[PDB]
């Protein structure tokens, strides 16, 4: 009678979160934390944002009842979701094509997604940016869906390499899932133009793909209409689309585990009873979804005077993190860098690449104390003041 | 091109949370609902525990930061479950034998069991009671894990079968899965006594089972440590086990989706070998766990003070289930029924196994508007004072 236990392999470290647990062990003075993606301010905190509060105060007063929540959630908060990604008035939510469970989280958005495609439809293939989110393939492929790549970054010129892009996908089929990032390009920070939207909308539609957009970032490149336009240049040619999004990051709400996810279907009975396979696949899983961190974006979202405290606390943010992309580049020159960072002021979001190796990445961390992820991707809002002169230093010193 | 999602059969209702869709919808003001296993108090409400709320405003003046938690959740809430389910001093703490992730609620616990089990090893089948929680057969599916059935409920003697039992099991081979639930069994109450928990201990490592326990009712049958005398008995015996517990019921903190997923190894080389692929099966659903009501659970463990209301809480929730079952067995022979009901006095936790046929929980339904399930469960925990007896009128209507 061995131990079932015994043949296990131990699974590797995490690429982003292997380097957190080394971080907090590093004893050094004055390490410095580029890795994981949440924002902080400039004193090098992640805070609660103060609409957090304010509606974490109302519902402490207010609640009466912890009883279970839908399968699909609280319907406010799927119907702000829906005018936020698509637009208030927009034919989708007026025709009814649209229903939205929430989920724990982006990453739970698209599992359940994964986990009613493999069950419930013939797709068998989902194709990912070249390079993406290291957890895309992982979600896909628990469900058992081949996961492919198409190319996406031009690492000579720092843009998106759209030709390539086209190329290939020429072997994605009808009835494969693409999968695009709706802003903020994790990790390259490179978006779509507005007309490259709309040439891979046209060119999605003619070839069967079922598009699969998901928004992490939405109100971190220009805005949150803004940061919308290309879900909704899809949303307007296709019958069928999937949108996995998070409040994570715009609420400031990671550990409470706070998205959606998104089906469209042709006309309303269809998306019904889609959606009732969606309810049974989140049912099996965690069977419904965890109340605190929806209610916070539902109240916010609801309340007039809230919700123009959180867009102004966005606004912070994305102004904050840009102001720091031009520090970067300005304090890289000052501090003797001949290499030409400017593309980073191009880029869009908390993430960029930097262009250093594996090599130079390790460097930094063993010699420096300054922890990047190993694909060369540096957190742009961990950079304050305060840290942004000896962060320089060390880049220009392994250069 | 055709639409993937065109041909989607649409999903059958869920025999528990539709039952729940039923009963909103129905307008009139005599309804009573028996159906989804929360607690309600003397009201018929269902409350905020006083110690949660009090944990709850310890946590908005306090907390600092919602910044992801790690893959396995809060550490001392990992600690707390510990103690709690292999008490104070146990060897499997002190020889670091166990690790706890915090999952989304118990459900989320077994989903992430079963994924480990399914990618991890040669698992292939899980058995389970019948009757049993219906929900148990869609996790073990949906991870790609067979379902079978032992005896469990001797219906005409309204007792736990325990030859049949046996004999069951003896059809399972070694290294196969066999679930157990810790105490208050649903639906029917019915739990094995210390020394049936001992014999199957022993059976157990004999025959090379490895068991899962799934502990949603914890302090619901005697008391938190004699509720976990059965686990206990089994943890002494095996190299090797599975705990999925709730904090829903035992908390009140249902939509705040609470629960852990415990694994247990001969050593403790193995368990954290055997931990990383569970964190990596964690990492590719929902990334990582909810934060809000974990936090509340380990500031109550936490605190003498706030564990002591706590324990006078739950003390009192299982008083006043006790007080009704014997409330309901009397005011039925005072409405007319002229069978021995005797045996609901027998059956620990929420639940009682009511011997209604299913067509007799349809009329109660629709004729006097008493939502049971299908398998003629009834919530014990929503009887009140002044629902019982509309309801035992009912009952003896449709005998
Ligand atoms: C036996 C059993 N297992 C699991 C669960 C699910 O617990 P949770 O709501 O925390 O997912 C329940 C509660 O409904 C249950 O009775
Ligand atoms: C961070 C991120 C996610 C995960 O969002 P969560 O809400 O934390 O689960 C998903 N997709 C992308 C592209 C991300 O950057």
């Amino acid at each position: 009678h061995v131990g079932t236990f015994e043949n296990i392999t131990a699974a590797p470290a995490d690429p982003i979160l292997g380097l957190a647990d080394l971080f907090r062990a590093d004893e050094r003075p004055g390490k410095i934390n580029l890795g994981i993606g949440v924002y902080f301010d400039e004193t090098g905190k992640c805070p609660v944002l103060t609409s957090v509060k304010k509606a974490e105060q109302y519902l402490l007063e207010n609640e009466t009842t912890k009883s279970y929540l839908g399968i699909d959630g609280i319907p406010e908060f799927g119907r702000c979701t829906q005018e936020l990604l698509f637009g208030k008035g927009s034919a989708l939510i007026n025709d009814k094509r649209a229903r939205t469970a929430q989920t724990p989280g982006g990453t739970g958005a698209l599992r359940v997604a994964a986990d009613f495609l493999a069950k419930n439809t013939s797709v068998k293939r989902v194709w990912v940016s070249n390079p993406s989110w290291p957890n895309h393939k992982s979600v896909f492929n628990s469900a058992g869906l081949e996961v492919r790549e198409y190319a996406y970054y031009d690492a000579e010129n720092h843009t998106l390499d759209f030709d390539a892009l086209i190329n290939s996908l020429n072997e994605a089929q009808a009835g494969d899932v693409v999968l695009f990032h709706g802003c903020c390009h994790n990790p390259t920070g490179i978006d779509p133009t507005l007309e490259q939207w709309q040439t891979l909308a046209q060119l999605s539609v003619e070839k069967g793909w079922l598009p699969l957009f998901d928004f992490a970032y939405q109100g971190f490149a220009r805005g949150l209409e803004e940061d919308a336009e290309g879900l909704r240049a899809f949303a307007a040619m296709h019958k069928e689309l999937i949108v996995a999004s998070s409040y994570s990051k715009n609420f400031g709400l990671y550990n409470e585990r706070v998205g959606a996810c998104t089906l469209v279907a042709a006309d309303s009975e269809t998306v019904d009873r889609a959606f009732s396979q969606m309810k049974a696949a989140i049912r099996a899983n965690y069977s419904n979804p965890p109340a605190h961190g929806a209610s916070v974006v539902a109240t916010i979202l609801s309340n007039d005077a809230l919700r123009a405290i959180w867009e102004q606390e966005l606004t912070d943010m994305r102004q904050r993190i840009q102001r720091m992309r031009q520090l970067f580049v300005n304090t890289l020159q000052e501090k003797g860098a001949n290499r030409d960072f400017s593309f980073i002021i191009k880029q869009n979001g908390m993430f960029s690449f930097s262009g250093l190796t594996k090599e130079q990445v390790l460097r930094l961390r063993e010699e420096f104390g300054v922890y990047a992820v190993a694909s060369g991707r540096v957190n742009v809002a961990g950079m304050t003041p305060d840290n942004m002169a000896p962060l320089c230093e060390a880049i220009v010193a392994v250069l």
